[PDB]
DNA sequence: CATCTG
DNA sequence: CAGATG
């Protein structure tokens, strides 16, 4: 945890330079369950050799080790920090819509910079579109002071619509926390469930009144069961307009909310501890449902929820407010 | 995993 | 349709 730190770390920027520069998804995938099991290690690993003994720990790694244990650094690391091409690709990537693949693309097209986007705009398509029209408000965060206000009108207006829907707003702005990166919204209504045959309407009809309303400015992306777009609370008594943001919303039958509100709402951590415990106590969970633990091996047939407390109750567990469902 | 692109 | 992004 701060012991075998600057060790993980570097086998990270390895490994996720790998994957994103070069292509090497094996090499990358490599550094990956080897930072891993350094990190796991109880010791201070003091040598390459040492390491090397570790599983995922191989000669070039070893190798690597030595060098930064040896040396306050790594050559391979400070060639690559400094590299154009590469930090090329670590920057387009910050684009919504621009993954690696495309970042690669781009540069070798001599698209670098935020201004060769612009410039370009004819190669970007729609998403990558906005993605850069909308690049300062999508990387600031979001105060749960505009968090609370957002909220409130998704919610007063998915009731307009039809009195049976039942919206959530999952994520850390669930767990308490003080910011979101973006507004996750779960939801369901009672006419839709696991066997009952489709109604795409159902978040159709939603989105339609948001975009009424003026709050969801644009779409990134529109299924019949996931929406990702943009929003923006009203600019009150024009002198400050809010930032744009990233916002989903995805539809889930009832028969499988709770398992998948919670399981929105984290920790990972909370989740992974909940998932184990539920295991003990000869249960599965997923992010739809729970499942009665057979002893064959395995098992199954979907346990009833009718809320989050039916989840633990199965588990036989202490119901969490939201708040601590930190670890 | 679900959506989009081409 | 494979293949990319989130
Ligand atoms: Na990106
Ligand atoms: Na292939």
């Amino acid at each position: 945890e701060t012991l075998n730190g600057g060790i993980t770390d570097m086998l990270t920027e390895l490994a996720n330079f790998e994957k994103n520069v070069s292509q090497a998804i094996h090499k990358y995938n490599a550094y990956r369950k080897a930072a891993s099991v350094i990190a796991k290690y109880p010791h201070k690993i003091k040598s390459g050799a040492e390491a090397k003994k570790l599983p995922g720990v191989g000669t070039k790694i070893a190798e690597k080790i030595d060098e930064f244990l040896a040396t306050g650094k790594l050559r391979k690391l400070e060639k690559i920090r400094q590299d154009d091409t590469s930090s090329s690709i670590n920057f387009l990537t910050r684009v919504s819509g621009i993954g690696p693949s495309a970042a690669r693309k781009f540069v070798d097209e001599g698209i670098k910079t935020l201004e060769d986007l612009r410039k370009n705009e004819d190669k970007l398509n729609h998403h990558q579109r906005i993605g850069l029209k909308y690049f300062g408000d999508f990387e600031k965060r979001i105060p749960r002071e505009e968090m609370l206000q957002m909220q409130d009108i998704v919610l007063n207006e998915v009731k307009k619509v039809d009195s049976e829907y039942i919206a959530t707003v999952c994520g850390s702005f669930r767990r308490g926390a003080e910011s979101s990166g973006d507004m996750d919204v779960l939801l369901t209504h009672p006419s839709f469930t696991s066997e009952s045959t489709k109604q795409p309407k159902l978040l159709h009809q939603v989105v339609e009144q948001l975009q009424k309303v003026h709050f969801i400015t644009d779409t990134l992306s529109k299924g019949e069961t996931k929406f990702m777009g943009v929003c923006q609370l009203p600019s009150k008594n024009d002198e400050k307009e809010y930032p744009h943001r990233r916002i989903d919303i995805r539809l889930i039958p009832k028969d499988q909310y709770y398992c998948g509100v919670l399981y929105f709402t984290g920790s990972d951590i909370f989740n992974k501890n909940m998932r184990a415990h539920a295991l003990e106590k000869g249960f599965t969970i997923n992010e739809y449902t729970i499942r009665p633990l057979g002893v064959t091996g395995v098992a199954g047939e979907p346990l009833p929820v009718d809320s989050e407390k039916d989840i633990f109750d199965y588990i036989q567990w202490k119901y969490r407010e939201p708040k601590d469902r930190s670890e």
